[PDB]
């Protein structure tokens, strides 16, 4: 049949993939080679980036987000890069969400500038800011949702008739959700882009990225953005991985995202936790937006913890399970303290600006049973509060 | 003791590597993960791109170059796009070498030009034309040596001594020597890059690319370049392979260079064909500064066949133990007809205007027996050309 | 903490993994290696099979099964094998269920005579059976359970009793369970054995084998039977690659009964289907056994097809989502139907003595959606009973 | 053409392998799969151990040797267990080298004659005494040459004549000199088997074994040992990687054997080395055979420091370039002291009627610069020596 045809279950396991014809391998072949032969000079001039195991999970990707064509990539930050370099060049410009990954945030406020390629930050919770920043040379709006670290989340519906209106393409950072949760290709977006190196791969062993939109486009980013410019081959060795961990992705959703819920109502009751953000609460101030435009609120939380910065330290210095680092994504639950960890060596103030407020504590759901993190959290928590 | 005082031999199986110390397995571990942990918010600050394997390579072969610092990359083009573009930015100027890499070539012509940053292409083998082409601007020259495919030659040293003069620094692709052939730090270059794919890996196998430079270069290479723009990372699986691909560098550098020199010399010895290119051969234009400049003449030759276009075909339809492709550096002979081929959609007089005639063949001399390979070269010659 | 003190999820993500104490490095690492090295000849004569990573993965399976230690191997055939030619010499006697894995019952009945090993087949679903065939000389009582191709079931605490009270040991092979559907050792059986092949991995991309037991039983498997026997190791690379499995397998079983019962249901409901044979349906023979002795009856269902040899092919012929194949126990719904494929050169009254008609359809449920699975046997049962 | 009909270097290269048909991909693409599919009942039966990957090893071990067929296994103790037990049953009586590797000797001597298969073990370097111990129930001669710790010899033509005129086969453990140096099945041996974890992949990081023999036999060995006894599967990363390792099997053992008689050559200078094992000097025992059977002398080395056991000790301790471990066969240099590291917990006067005297040192050849070997051993030689 056509796998764009079978439920969105039956497409995770079977999409793009399917028994080696030659061997009736199940297991997508590891195709480790940088060497491909021809049959002839004839056979040589008409072939005239590529590889079999790679192609299976840039179709499969293709069809979980309902678009044409997939882009694999060294990256998520390569993702996002051969993207915008290959649509932009000197004098163009692009309107960017604030509240963005930091690293893309670098390449789009230093590395682009340099190149020519204007780029103005707007609140992308608020459309309107969106469309003031457009300009005659706008070639993209650049969005993610939810946005870290609060959560907040853009309409991308909306956003999208406002860039389209001008002119613009859409391009959505889409790592924290997964085609599972949300597919802003169905919502009007142009391009979506992913870190597989969260959900989509889900193991914590692969850093890799992938980019899905029209062939017209991903044949550019392709044979220019790839070859010429970024570089950023995956190798197949990941690709293949990635595909392995990509077979589990609705039973690992599901399974973040109730534990996810599960944890935030415990950190809602909590006396010692003065907020807590997660899309799946009601107390979320673009709650149904979420309703309407994501399947599930994802398995990601950020949570105030009473007591600033020596409480953040303290909390995250107790857990016993929970693991301290700055991934995301992955089968164990793990946990940071931005302040503290990550952004101490930046100004108090400036840090705010940023959202990110000496409390700030974020936690990504894994696998465990919710009780044992609940419990790990509870101890770590009453610990850190007195 | 320190792995900078043993021999090359002794470098190559063991700079950048040492047992595990937590277990002693003597293999360097497959660090395959994306997540590191900490032990304590005060141990995440403190750290405030990186990986176990990855570092080992980089290591070694900033060891082999004779560098200060090395820099993995996710593929040969991607080593050359971080080193300029984190070097360039909107304005600058690049002198380079017309005698390169196509893919490079296209980089160099089309995209450099749209952020802003203007190339002089000059023939390297005259190291005039370089110093003619330099501006107030220009902040790189770039080279490669051997240049295909007639393996013409540039003299690194004058080449540097130019550039420095003008305040630029040289850039050296060191792809077709390896560093066991050829070491362009050690003459005035600043920085060097490969594709891995080819000689240092070996085993065409892997695509990936590392450069090699001064601590300060590459740091801004890897926190910003990589980080920033390119997103370019060596997966680790890829860094082991390419470790293991590298112990044998040594032994596998000098069969490939004593059979290309076997080859060569049965080549020049056949009335069928017209030239053949090999720097080990002393009727090359360049003889005298390749054994200067070169501790070996390398795997690689270029000849021509007599009756160009057909013959050319004929000859690469004929051959059995060496394979069609278009790569180069590996165990197996590997053999083109760039015309036929690659550059079949190109225009005939802009074929030559690349060096690249009807008769042209590429040879890449791999690991059989030498006697094998001539006499599948002498039945696919005699086949062709009557 | 202490992993053995989680719930067991919890427990299938954690127990027998830490990040790397040097590194941080949160995946276990690939110890691909087969040279360790020591410090000192001291240290090397205290040191006097062994590896980091299949250490975690035999660890792991160790908690999940609630045993002292597990042995990991190069199959499920050399676990059963290492463990019976560890604890059996000649002159000693087995008791063995005939409803077993074929290739167990090769090695059984022809390999184990040869070596004066004497084994007496029963149906172990008579725990009578199995002790009236005990002897002075019997070592060892070994088990399946489920068992093909009909999933009965053997009482494994009652059977247990029987052989220690006989001075005998129990071997369970657990595959077709999981540690999370079903814990041998719990129930008194000394040994556990499982193809890793299956449910464990899940992926479909690794053949290994597992035991668990005594820590006093498992040095000898490991130091005699592995060591001096069978020499049956499994790769450092297949022991992560099942550790990273594995960490879904919570997940993946419970969505793999949650289907299976689906589409037994549907299968139980339908005119052209004569039998059904799933220990989740109450019709079960042995239903309220399985309801004591297993959390969850399994992804594996069988079933007959109405109009016997001719139209199992049919059917078989006819499915356009499910895969034919042999293996089960994967991401994608497998299917097989034994008389037609495995065991056609066998004897038609010969297959009846294993309980194989013409009419049975083995069928491995992946986790595609139920509807799509449903809907493809819907269509390939109609056309194959007009 | 018929890769049987190339020189030795182009087989190493090519044979087994080819391009992947369907994609042209050169490398042997990695079948990481446990499940192969049907396209239908009738084709699944038709085809009723077996992988593409493990099939090129084999098909390439099997044209090294010059033997019919060939199977992979999970390591050298595997390849000689499947291989014996395969041929042997109660009853049944082997004839053995004495100087053998240690773990076959507990295999021979502890778990055969437990499975009521009787092992006579004599000295190998006097075929009479082979000849002396044959009796009626003698399956097979088995033999290893050179052997371990002092590098004797064995005939193995004349073995091979003495064991056929007795009905016996000839089983020969080829490990330390690889195909490349010698090939038992052309002189007389009927069945090799080998360690891969040494020479053949070289790199230390594989653990896998390999028999090479006559078609019917192999089946035998496939079908009933591997599959109905040992379950020793080498798993296909395993044998993709041993592939790797084995395109340069030719230079490395060049190279080995190179630098191995220049250190052979100082140590037999070295007034503070009593003795040198090396049948590459004259002064070897059995020198003239070793010219006749082996095309090149080998890259292990043994020798006797003045001292005994403490020189030994203090020799071992004082190394800085090579390598303390029990491995040999890698491209690093590796070192042990049997009296003091593996053998102390052994009787002095039993340890000299294995040949282990207290000042043996064994030393492994890699692929250093020999200079810098032979200054690393002098060092340490002059430090232990006073
Ligand atoms: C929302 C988001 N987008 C992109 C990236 C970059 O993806 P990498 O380069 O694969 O790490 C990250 C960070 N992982 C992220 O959190
Ligand atoms: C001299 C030279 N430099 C760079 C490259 C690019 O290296 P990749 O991206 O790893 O292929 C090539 C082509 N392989 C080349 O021949
Ligand atoms: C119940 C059962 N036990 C053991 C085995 C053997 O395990 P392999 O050697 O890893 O295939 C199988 C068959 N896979 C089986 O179905
Ligand atoms: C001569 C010889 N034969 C067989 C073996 C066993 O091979 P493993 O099981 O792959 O280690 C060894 C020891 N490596 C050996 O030295």
């Amino acid at each position: 049949s056509d796998c764009r045809t079978y439920g969105f279950n039956t497409q995770i396991v079977h999409a793009g993939q399917q028994p080696d014809p030659s061997t009736g391998a199940l297991s997508t072949p590891i195709f480790q080679t940088s060497t491909f032969v021809f049959d002839s000079a004839e056979q040589g001039a008409a072939r005239f980036l590529g590889n079999p195991t790679t192609d299976a999970l840039e179709k499969k990707l293709a069809v979980l987000e309902r678009g044409e064509a997939g882009l694999a990539t060294a990256s998520g930050i390569s993702a996002i890069t051969t993207t915008l370099l290959t649509l932009c060049q000197q004098g163009d410009h692009i309107v960017s969400a604030s509240a963005i990954y930091g690293c893309t945030h670098a390449f789009l406020s230093h590395s682009m500038p340099k190149f020519g390629i204007n780029v103005s930050f707007v609140d992308a919770a608020k459309p309107e800011e969106i469309r003031a920043a457009m300009r005659p040379e706008t070639k993209v709006v650049y969005i993610e949702t939810p946005a870290n670290p609060t959560l907040s989340l853009v309409d991308i519906e909306t956003v999208a008739g406002i860039a389209h209106q001008q002119g613009a393409l859409l391009v959505v950072d889409n790592t924290f959700m997964s085609p599972y949760c949300q597919q802003p290709l169905q919502l009007g977006a142009d391009i979506v882009v992913h870190s597989v190196t969260k959900y989509i791969n889900g193991h914590g062993d692969v850093i890799g990225g992938i980019i899905v939109g029209k062939q017209e486009f991903i044949d550019q980013a392709r044979f220019v953005g790839l070859k010429d410019i970024t570089g950023g081959c995956m190798s197949p060795f990941n690709a293949w991985l990635t595909l392995r961990g990509v077979k589990t992705l609705g039973i690992r959703m599901e399974r973040h995202c109730e534990n996810a819920l599960k944890i935030a109502r415990f950190l809602e009751g909590h006396p010692s936790i003065t907020r807590v953000y997660y899309p799946g609460l009601s107390s979320h101030p673009q709650y149904e937006l979420g309703q309407r435009q994501m399947s599930l609120p994802g398995g990601i939380i950020s949570f105030e913890i009473a007591g600033g910065l020596e409480a953040g330290r303290r909390m995250i210095n107790s857990v016993e399970l929970c693991l301290l680092a700055v991934s995301l994504g992955d089968t164990e639950t793990l946990i940071q303290h931005p302040a503290s960890m990550t952004h101490s060596p930046v100004a108090p103030e400036e840090r705010l600006k940023a959202g990110i407020t000496d409390g700030l504590i974020r936690l990504s759901v894994g696998l465990e049973d919710p009780e044992d993190i609940i419990n790990d959290l509870e101890h770590a928590i009453r610990k850190a509060t007195f």
